[PDB]
């Protein structure tokens, strides 16, 4: 419905703060230590795995930070769990929990080992969103995932073939892909891609072809900004009635909530705070394979790359020793916020060029694609494909917003006319 | 030649002032209700009805204005007209209010229903530029119109004959059609269409096609500021008197005269009196299909897009009730000036490029746009159309004016990198 | 290897230096007389056409000046060559001599003459570099010569065998095609991109080249406006210069000289070279002038340029001199002579490289609702004459605002070993970089 939906996120949201904020006070932390990132994410793990239980509980011993293990009853958490969220279950609590610590990954680490190993270009990183999701990931797993995570699933199961309940799983797995694309080549090709009764290279080769395309007629992929648990459960502690209020993971919502919310991390020694900082937020929104320049126009801060970075991790591994071990504090802030989306581009009823009123030097605005836009897949997605140029403007009208201006209603649309920063996060 | 042309349209300056005064004395209006831009649009129609009636005339009534509905000698109204022009005809002068409405038109509305209706793109709004300017309009009214404009009358003139002296018009609405292209193929096309005395789909889809290579291959259209009959009537009542001290419609003079007038608008109860200046101004100078970045830029401040702004229309319509009803004043000031221009934009000595004898981190300079310069006369065109990029800086070395500067001495370079809004008003 | 390379150099030069001594020495010159920089021209000149001779050689008669229409015995000259030479026949000095003129040549007379004659784009002097240096320069010769230069020639041919007097056959025929062959081969090689290199492979195996070899050649130089050319840029100095520097006992050999460090600014730097100049002329013009020859910065970024110097490069369309070397046809009582200003506060290293263009991405994914561009690296995706259509997109994917040499700055002349690099601030509006 309409207002409905609001309804059930804030709902499911005040679900899972509940329930962090009942485990802290189990395990009796403090609140400092309620707010860091390691303890969250280990809470979250262990929900995760009560459903499918142990972890690491980092406190602050008068002096210095230890680092506890602990091990609960896979169905006492279960229960526990089912309290916060009034008795009934909720997937989607826990299938969002999984978006995030997905997100998280996406940022932290470049899956390339598994792309080799699969015969994917290993700079096809950008398509490779939501490859970690686990496979009980909700139906709106799917969406947040990509095209490679869905390519390479797709072939996978090629290698397992080549080399009943899934030739179904199959179409299935392969409709979704489909879905994704938007042109009406990419799309039918996919069907060609299934309308095969083997798992030939017949099918490989073409399933690394849309990939490819899929890298300038990107498809539909979800953005959802998903934040930590502790976040959530500090919101709920507060006060903040999140169902009676409502909540969206693509509004303003989960921004001006981080915009009050404070969490803290574990660092160590040689690491850096601010670029600590910088990632937990790139995963906050989803937004690894985001445009550097704009996520930096949006953060207020220069947002560096993978690499210029000073961090290898957020998880805090067994073998590291919590002598060399300190904590900051995250800036997960920013200038401004702006609208998650779930598309890639679009091939109206608005303008495409602009008339020049006056004598000035001024580079003329137009619409190239829409304008020129007017048997064989692999031929037509190749002419497709060499009239795109990165230059070419999209999302034509939208813009950034300030956190005050609670409703969008007057977006700013950054012009970078200035160097190549880097838009390349990897 | 600043002899006829600065003074000879000072004349009729002087005729347009000089009448709205007198027509204001009838009426028995006062200061403040001759500033009203309302009424001085009901009385501009009121006289180009009457030279090819009544109207709708609000009062200020202690606290709350009155709307009166009044009627006038058609022929008394002529006969006012021409006392003030000396008994004159002044076309001209009825001609420019007769632009001023179109401007305005241009500005407060989006003509769609009636472009596809006709068969053309309704994402071609930046072509029809004076579509509702009647065809009474004069020699150097049709000169304001855009390329798309003149393809809607043609496609009905032709759609419905398709489907005697008619066509001496057909050539001509080429002619000038033509006249609007600034490039070779352009030019030839027009012709190869005006050659079928009973040009149908044949010419019919070809037009459209040309009405699409303006949207690259822009054409040449001036754009001339009309100010409303009150902003000239206060003015010569001020003692300006244009025929002798020269006024113009493309340079300087218009922003000068806007930048003392002080003119009120009726403003509906929940709209926004920044926004109704706004729309004003941008009638004023017909910069209804301007880039969004440069209107702002010389306006001074935000060029809010149609969508997002506050307003209705100027015009109030006899549903409406004045008990919730309310006036303010219009700003129509601007930072700086720019001459008018009618040049669509278009793409060999000394070196294009560097040559690196240092070893020293810097950009290696090229002049990309002249490099990358490197049957069916379609074809001709859709290959100019490609080569095209909407980056392609137009109006080299052309920039803007104080409004000290009153001779075109110094230039001013306007640089967009900047947190902009857009460039598509529509 | 590393120290080896320098005592060469300074063999080179002191030989040089050696020689315009015994020059001096001979014509009885001063130290005045022997540091003007048309009377050392006339001399170089004078050292080259003795090994394939005479020139204006210039004296001072108190108030104006003086000419001499010198006629030197021909076999003289190339014989004291050896003397202060240790009787080593330097060619690579003589080398040195033709270099330093053609770098002269380049920084004061624009080549359009002979572009659009070729049928070349008269805008290409960004390419001409080294053109004027005659083959008699060895492998040195061709480092320094540059894309359009390459071009020329081998367009020159091309058309010089369509006249066609069995240009390409028979026994010398085929012994030119070699010769057309070895400059294809030089052509490609200054290329940093394999798509070029392998198109100036299609364009040498032709056996009738004609006009499609021929505009294919015209594209690869319109090329090298943008994915730059590999070039070699080196700093010869004026061996009148170089007789000062072996004067105060500098033995080059020891202290070691280069072409692409410091040393040749040393020099230059402790230097006093004056030069004649005609009225109306700003005599700060012409130092600008011997100052660019003498570091080959004639096609370089007039920021870089006028950065890399204390004062402002001027273009050469605002720079009133026509050149160093003096006609006969003219007034020579109106000679001023002047000291050049032939210093500089900084000074960089020369490079070859035009900067041309791990696993990483390579496209973008849009996160948020924004009106922006889209990035993904073209080239690479759409990798799957082709040449001609693949070279189109790197041009198509270059940006003028791409920075290159990242790293390297300008360094102090207080920093003898280059080690505090100086990355400049650049633009401040002053952009017109293009010399000419």
């Amino acid at each position: 419905n309409a207002t409905e939906i609001r309804a059930s996120v804030g709902k499911m949201i005040d679900g899972i703060g509940r329930f962090y904020i009942q485990m802290c006070t189990e395990l009796k932390l403090s609140d400092y230590e309620g707010r860091l990132i390691q303890n969250s994410l280990t809470i979250e793990r262990m929900v995760l795995s009560a459903f499918d239980t142990g972890g690491p509980i980092y406190r602050r011993v008068d002096g210095k930070w230890r680092r506890e293990l602990i091990l609960y009853d896979k169905e006492e958490i279960r229960r526990i769990w089912r309290q916060a969220n009034n008795g009934d279950d909720a997937t989607a609590g826990l299938t969002h929990m999984m978006i995030w610590h997905s997100n998280l990954n996406d940022a932290t680490y470049q899956r390339t080992r598994a792309l080799v190993r699969t015969g994917m270009d290993p700079r096809m990183c950008s398509l490779m969103q939501g490859s970690t999701l686990p496979r009980r990931s909700g139906a709106a797993g799917a969406a947040v995932k990509g095209v490679g995570t869905m390519v390479m699933e797709l072939i996978r199961m090629i290698k397992r073939g080549i080399n009943r309940r899934t030739r179904i799983a199959y179409e299935r797995m392969c409709n979704i892909l489909k879905g994704k694309f938007q042109t009406a080549a990419q799309r039918t090709m996919v069907d060609q891609v299934r309308e095969s009764r083997n798992p030939g290279n017949a099918e490989f080769e073409d399933l690394i072809f849309l990939a490819r395309s899929a890298l300038i007629l990107r498809g539909s992929v979800a953005h959802k900004s998903c934040l930590p648990a502790c976040v959530y459960g500090s919101a709920v502690a507060s006060g903040y009635d999140f169902e009676r209020e409502g909540y969206s993971l693509v509004g303003i919502d989960p921004f001006r909530l981080l915009q009050n919310s404070q969490v803290y991390s574990l660092i160590r020694p040689n690491e850096n705070p601010a670029h600590k900082s910088q990632l937990v937020w790139m995963a906050c929104h989803s937004a690894a394979f985001e445009d550097l320049r704009v996520s930096s126009f949006i953060r207020g801060t220069k947002v560096v790359p993978r690499g210029k970075l000073s961090t290898r991790g957020v998880q805090i591994a067994s073998n590291e020793n919590m002598e060399t071990m300190e904590s900051s504090t995250l800036e997960l802030r920013s200038r401004y916020w702006a609208i998650r989306t779930r598309s890639g581009g679009n091939t109206s009823s608005g303008q495409i060029s602009i008339q020049p009123t006056f004598s000035v030097q001024r580079n003329l605005p137009f619409d190239r694609p829409t304008i020129m836009a007017a048997s064989d897949m692999r031929t037509e997605i190749i002419r497709l494909m060499e009239s795109a140029r990165p230059e070419d403007v999209s999302f034509q009208g939208r813009g950034v917003f300030e956190l005050s201006d609670e409703k969008a209603t007057s977006p700013i649309v950054p012009s970078f006319d200035m160097s190549n920063e880097g838009s390349y996060f990897f």
